[PDB]
C-alpha cells in the first residue's frame, strides 16, 4: 500500500480530525458479533482498532455475543435441547453452558488479541461487582408470550463503576450475563444488552456489527439501501425487515431514543469497519439519529 | 447458639480485636480448594468470610484451584488425555478446556456467592489486563525434567493494578491462567501462583484451604502435628510429605521466604475456617514464619 | 475462655457479618457515662471497643459526661454551690471548673485508654476550630423556666470539619462545651449533646451507655422492660419515667425523630456492652426507632 | 493613630513584603509564655497576630507554658509539694493538676482568643492521636543528676499529622505534656518542647516570646544587648547567663543547630511583638543563626 | 522611614488584619492604567503590591490598557487614521498594532516587573485557551450609533480555567483583546473588561487606578468628593461627569451591580495605592455598593 | 480524495496504529518556521495537525521563530541596524521590537490558527512564571568570538510547571524569548531552545520543520539524501553542510545527545508534514538517533 502517493496518505490522516474531535474522551460501545467474529485477520482488525480507540483517547466499550458457540459446545456435551418455536429453552444447564462458553472462551479470545497492543482489555459480565442485573423476559411465539427458561434483558447498570473501568484506560469486554434480583444469572441478548450498555454509559455512539452492507428498505432491492435515517422513520419500518435484521434495529432505536447521539449498522465482513465508520465519510453502513 | 450466655459472646469478639489490628487495610491471599469448595454450605461460609474480611477494611484476594472438575468436562467431551508420570499433558485443546472450566465456571459460582453479601467480588486471570504472565514449566518424572505443555508458573505481576482493584473495595477472584511473553496462555498450578500473588502484593498472611487438619511431620503418627514451625525446619521435612501436600508447602516455602509474614495451612473441611484461622487462637493450622 | 468448643467461636464471629455490613464505613454516635467510666476493666473495655469499631472501618465518636467528677472538683476547691432546685447554678467560676475536668481530666484518661490500641483518639470540644456553638438553655423549676447560668444546647454543628476527621482515621473524644455566638463558652448536658451530633453527622447508630438494663415502661415491674420501641410510643411514656432515664429517653427521641435510624439504651455494666450491642442479638438494650 | 500621613502607613505595609515572601507557606512556632500571657490587651494582641499570619498564607503553631497557674492551682486544692533543688517533684497527682490547668484552662482560653477571629485554633497535647511522645528527664542538682517524677523531653514527633492540621488552615495551639513509651503521660517544658516542635516540623523560624528586650551578653550592661548570634558563640556564653535565660537560649541553641534557619528571643512585653519581629526591622528581638 | 516609633508601626500593621481576613483567597480584579503605569517608582510599586496579594494568600488579576502608546505606535508606523467621532476607527491594521503593543509590550513589562517578586506573572488574551469572547461594538457619535471597526465587549468567560490559574499561585495579566464568535480578534476597552473579569470571576473587590483623587460630584467643588456611593445613587450622577470618568464610573456600576461586593476608584498617582486602599482606612478612592 | 477506494483508506489509518502507540502520553516538540509559516494552507494545516495531536491524547508543545517579521518591523519602524559579521546587534530597542513581533504578532496568529479547533492553544515566553531562563550568548566572526548584545541561550526550565500545561490539554505556543538571572529579557534562537524544551520536557520526539527535503550528505548530489542517521556521524558531518541546515543539525545533535529518543528534519513545504512523520513511514525527512 505504498504504490500510493504519500500526499493522498495525508489527506486520509487529515479527513479524521473531525472525528477524532468528537469523540476525543467518550464512550463508544462496539456491539460485535459476526463474520468479524470468525475470521482470524477481521478478528485481529477487530483487535487492533480497539487499540486504536484507545490510543487516541476514546474509550471504547466491547459487547459481544456467541450463539452458534454455544449450539456446538451444547452439542459436544450431548445436550439435548428443547425449542419452543424458534428459541432453545435455557435451562440452569444450558445456561452453566452459556456462560462458560460466553465469558470463558469466546470473551477471553478477544481479551488476549486486545492484549496484543498493550494491557488494555478486561473481561466481565454482570456478575461482577454486580456491575449489572438482569430481569427475565418472555418471548412471544405464534402469538403468544411464553417462558424459555433463563434469558433476559438487561436491568439496570452501574454507570459509575464502569465509567471508572474506562477511565483507567481498560478497554471492558463483556460477556452479555447477569443476576437477576435473586442472584440467579440469566443469558441476555447481545445486541439488546448493547443498547443498554450505550444508553447507561451516556456513550457517543453505538456500533452494531451485523453482516450486511446496511439496512435495506425494501430487500433485496439493490438500491433501497439507506445510509441515515430517523428514529420515528425506522421504527415504521422495522415489521417489515428480515428476521435476523431486528434485533440490531431495535437496539438501535433503542438506544439512539435513548439518548445516544447516534447508533450504526456496519459491515463487519469489512477489514476495520470501525476505523471505517468512525474516521471516514466513505462508510458503507446505517446511521440511526433521533427524529 | 444462643442458649450461649451473652458474656461469653462479647468475649470471643472482643479477642478478635489484635487479629483486626495487626489486619486492617492489609491483603491477605487465600488460596481456596478441596472441600470447602465443594460442599455448599462450607462453600457460602467462605463467602461470606470473604464479605466479613471485606467489611473489616480487610482486603482479601482469593486464588482458586479446579483440577477436578477440569477432568471431569475433559471426559464429559470426550477428549482424550495423554499421561507422562502422573501429569495430563496439556495441549492447546485442554487449556481451552481448563481456562473454560476455571474462569468460565468454577471462579463464576464463587464470585456469585461472595456477591451475595454485595458488590465485592470480580473475577480475572493473568489475561486480564496484562495482570500477569506466566512461563512455562517442565515437570521431572522418574528423574527426569520433561515438557507437558501449556502448563506454568507465574512469571511477574502487575503489582500496582492488583492493589487498586483492592483498595477499591474489590474482591479479586483469580483463575490461575496467564499470558507468556509471547501471549501464549498457560495453566499454573493453583498453590504456586496463590504464593506468588502473596509475595508480589505484599500480603500480610497467606492462607491456604486444604483437606487436613495441618501438618504432620510423621503421618500418621496423631501427635506429630504441628501448630508452628519455621522455613529452614519445612525445607528439611518437605521430601518425606505426602504427595498432596508438597505443593502447599512449597507455596508457604516460598511466600514466607519471600517476605509474606506468616503462611498458614488451614482446615478446608471446618465452617468459617478462616474466621477461625485469623480471628481466634483456637486454630487447627499450622503457621509457617521464617527461620 | 477456651473451654468453649472452637466452632462456637466460628459461629459467634460469623453472627457479626450483617452488623459489619450495615456499620462499614458509617458513624456510630456513642454518650459514654456512668459505670462503664468509673470502673476500670469496663474503661478498658470500653476504649478496647472503640479500637474493634476503629479497625472494623466503622467511625465511631464518642459523647462523655462528667457531673459527679466536677462536683467532687468544687467541693475541693471550696466553691460553694448555688441552687435552683436541684441545679447548680453554673457562674464563670463553675464553667471554668467543669470545663477544665470535662477537658482537661475526663476525656484525657478516655483518649489515653482508646489509644493504648493505637494514634486514634483525639479530644475536643465546641470550641476547637468552632466545631459547634452552644444557645443559652433555661430550666423549669417548680413550673417556672428560669435561669442557672453558663448551660446550654448545642445549637449548630460543622458537620463537614467532622467528618474528615473520623475520614482521617481518628476518634474524636468530645467534650461537651462550646461557645454561644458571643463566644461565650457554656456547659452542655452530655446526652442531649450526643444526641444532637448523632442528627449533625448522619449517624446510622446513637449508643447511650446508662446504668440500668433498658428502658422499663413500668419500673419496677420486671416484665415491664422491652427491647424495642417507637418514637410516638416512646413519646407518650416519658413523662412517667424515672428522673435519670428522662434524658437518656429525650436524646433517643430527638436523634431517631432527626433521622438517625436507630438509637440504643444499653447497659453500661456490662463489659463489653457495645460490642453486645452491635455485633450480637443477645442485647440487653432496647431499640428506639420511629413510628 | 490617623493624625499619621496616610503615605507613611502606606511605605510601613510595604515594608513588610520581603519578610511575607519569606515565610508564605512555611511554618512558625511561638513559644507563647510571660507578659504576654496574663495582660488582657497583650494576650488580644498575641491572637490577632497569630490570626494575622494565618490570613497571610503563613503556618503558625503556638506552643505554651503555664508554671506559676499550675502553683496556683495546687496551693488550692491544699496539694503539698515535695522540692528537690528548686524542683517541684511531679508526682502522679501534680502531674494530673498540670495537664488539667495547661489543657483545660491555659490553653482553652488561648484557643478562644484566637477563634474571635475565626474557625481556626485547636488545642492538643501530645496524648492526641500520640502526636508526640515523651522520654523521662533528670535533673542537676547541686551536681548530681536525679529524679523529679513525671517530667520529660519531647521524644518523637509525628511530623506528618501535625503538617496536615496547619494546611487544613488551623492554628495548633500545643499543651506540652505526652506519654512515654509505656503510656505514662509526663510534663515538658515549654521552651524546651517548643524547639523540638520547631525542628521536628522543618520550621522557618522559632519566635520565643519572653519578658526581656532580649540577649544581654553582660547583663545589666546597657550595651552588652545583642540584636544578632550564632549558635557557636551562644554556646559558649549560656553558662554566664541568667537562671531563667537558659532554657530560652537552649532552645535556640537546640532548634537553629536542629536546622531552623533562625530563632529569636523577643519581648512579650511590646503589644504585637509577634509582627514587630516578622514583619519589620525595627525588632527589639535578639536572632539566632547557626555558626 | 525608621525615624518612627516601632509601636505604631506595629499598629499600621495590625490594623491590616480585618482587611487580610477579608480577602484571604479571594479574587481582587485590579484595573491598571495611567500615570500608575508611567512612572517607573509607581510601576515598581504597582508590581511588588501584586506580589504582596499573591503572598498573603489573596488572588490578584490585573487588567491593563494601554491607549497612548497604541497612537504612539502607530504613529512611529507612519499608519494614517480615520476618526468617527473623536474615535479611531480600529481596521485589521490598527487591531493587529494594538494587540502586538498590548500584549507584545505593555503586558510584558508588567509581567517582568511582577516577576522580580517571583515565578508569579502570566499575560494573556481572550485568545489565549479561548478564556474570553468579544463582541462587536458600536459607539454613539453625534446621537447616532455607528461601527469604528474591530472594537467589541467581553462576551462570554471561561470562569473555571481562570480560577484554575490564581489557584495555582499566577497572577494573570490581562491584555484585552478577544475573538467574536467567528475567530476574529476585537480589541475591548480595558476598564469595561475590568468589570466583566470581576464579575464573571466572583471577585470580592474591583480597583480601577484613575489619575484622580476619587469621584467629584461637582467637578472642580473641592468638597463634592465622596468616599462612598451606592449604584443607584451613581447611575443618576453619570450623564453629569466628565468624559474619562464615564468608562472608569460605569466599570464600577456593571461590576457591583453583577455582584461584586465593591468596586474602588483609587488615585494611580500615590504610591502603593492599592496597599492603601486595601489595607487602611485612610484611602482616598471612592468605594461604590448596591444600593 | 474519494475516488480512492475505501479499504485503501482503511489501511491507511490503521497503519498509524504503532505510531499512536508510542505517542499516546508523550511530549512531542515542534520547531516551526520557515514557509509552513507563511503559506495560509500549509498553515491551517500546520493547525490542525497540532489539534490532531491533542485530539489523540498527544502533548504537542510548539516552538516558533520569526526572523524575517522581525527585519521587516525594524524597517518599517526605521531602525538602523548594527552588523557584525553577518549578525545583527541586538541592541534594548531590537529587543523590544523582537519580542512585541514574536510574542504578540506571530505566536498570536499561531495560537488563534489552532483554537479554531478548540481551546487549546497558549501563548507563552521564558518571562511567563518564569518558565525558563536565557544565558547571554557570544558567535563567533571571522574566528573571534564576540558580543551581539541581547541574544542568549535557554538556560533552565521551569520542568514541572510546563508538564502541568500540556496535561491540562493546552498546547503551549513558545515565542523563544527569556530573562537571564538579571532579569534581563533575551531573545533565543528558536532552533536551539526548540532542542533545550525539548530535552528538558523528556519530549519522545523533537521535529523540526525547515524547508528542505531532508539533510544530503553531499548537497547538491541527490542520492546523497539520508533518510536515518546517528549523533556521532552527524556530528561530524556538521562543518561540510550549508549554512542555514546548521541550526537545525545542532539542535537535533543536541536534543538526541540529551536523551530525547529520536529528532526529525522534516520538510515543510508539505501540507500536513508532521502528520506524514509521525504516522505513516512514507516520510521525506531524516531521523536523527544517537549513536
Ligand atoms: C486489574 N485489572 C484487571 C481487572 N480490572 C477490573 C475488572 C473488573 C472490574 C469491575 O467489574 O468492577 C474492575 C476492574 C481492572 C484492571
Ligand atoms: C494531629 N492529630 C491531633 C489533632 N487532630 C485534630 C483535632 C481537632 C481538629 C478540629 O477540631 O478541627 C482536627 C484535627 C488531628 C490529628
Ligand atoms: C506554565 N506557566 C505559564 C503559562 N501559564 C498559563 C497561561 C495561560 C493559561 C490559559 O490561558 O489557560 C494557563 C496557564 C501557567 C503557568
Amino acid at each position: 500500500i505504498e504504490a500510493l502517493p504519500t500526499h493522498i496518505k495525508a489527506q486520509v490522516l487529515a479527513e479524521a480530525l473531525p472525528w477524532l474531535k468528537q469523540l476525543h474522551g467518550k464512550v463508544v460501545v462496539v456491539k460485535y458479533g459476526g463474520n468479524a467474529m470468525t475470521d482470524d485477520t477481521l478478528r485481529r482488525a477487530f483487535a487492533a482498532d480497539m487499540a486504536f480507540l484507545r490510543n487516541c483517547g476514546i474509550h471504547p466499550v466491547v459487547v459481544h455475543g456467541g450463539g452458534p458457540q454455544i449450539t456446538a459446545m451444547l452439542r459436544r456435551l450431548g445436550i439435548e435441547g428443547d425449542f419452543k418455536g424458534g428459541f432453545r429453552v435455557t435451562t440452569p444447564e444450558v445456561l452453566d453452558v452459556a456462560r462458560m462458553v460466553l465469558f470463558g472462551q469466546v470473551g477471553r479470545e478477544l481479551v488476549n488479541l486486545i492484549n496484543a497492543h498493550g494491557p488494555y482489555a478486561v473481561g466481565i459480565t454482570g456478575e461482577d461487582a454486580q456491575l449489572f442485573t438482569a430481569v427475565r423476559r418472555s418471548v412471544t411465539v405464534d402469538g403468544v408470550a411464553t417462558d424459555i427458561g433463563l434469558v433476559g434483558d438487561v436491568d439496570q447498570v452501574n454507570t459509575a463503576a464502569m465509567l471508572d473501568l474506562v477511565a483507567a484506560g481498560r478497554i471492558p469486554v463483556v460477556s452479555t450475563l447477569a443476576p437477576d434480583a435473586d442472584g440467579v444469572v440469566h443469558n441476555i441478548n447481545a445486541d439488546t444488552a448493547a443498547a443498554a450498555v450505550a444508553e447507561a454509559l451516556g456513550a457517543e455512539k453505538l456500533l452494531m456489527l451485523t453482516d450486511i452492507d446496511g439496512l435495506y428498505t425494501r430487500w433485496p432491492d439493490r438500491d433501497s439501501l439507506v445510509s441515515e435515517i430517523d428514529t420515528g422513520t425506522l421504527a415504521q419500518l422495522l415489521p417489515t425487515l428480515e428476521s435476523g435484521m431486528v434485533p440490531k434495529v431495535e437496539a438501535c432505536l433503542r438506544a439512539v431514543i435513548g439518548g445516544v447521539p447516534s447508533a450504526h449498522i456496519i459491515d463487519g465482513r469489512v477489514t476495520h469497519c470501525v476505523l471505517v465508520e468512525l474516521f471516514t465519510d466513505a462508510g458503507t453502513g446505517t446511521k440511526v439519529v433521533r427524529g
